[PDB]
């Protein structure tokens, strides 16, 4: 499925997508973008729309 992540850092605010097996593993992928794109955050997650946030 696709995934949604939605950057809500101080500055750095968009959207991007990732396609995974389970929600896990596009958690992974999304850290990994998130950090290297400074923000290391709080993340939430709403199942029903396979989107992930993450918060500063």
């Amino acid at each position: 499925d696709t995934y949604k992540l939605i950057l809500n850092g101080k500055t750095l605010k968009g959207e991007t997508t990732t396609e995974a097996x389970d929600a896990a593993t596009a958690e992974k992928v999304f850290k990994q973008y998130a950090n290297d794109n400074g923000v290391d955050g709080e993340w939430t997650y709403d199942d029903a729309t396979k989107t992930f946030t993450v918060t500063e």
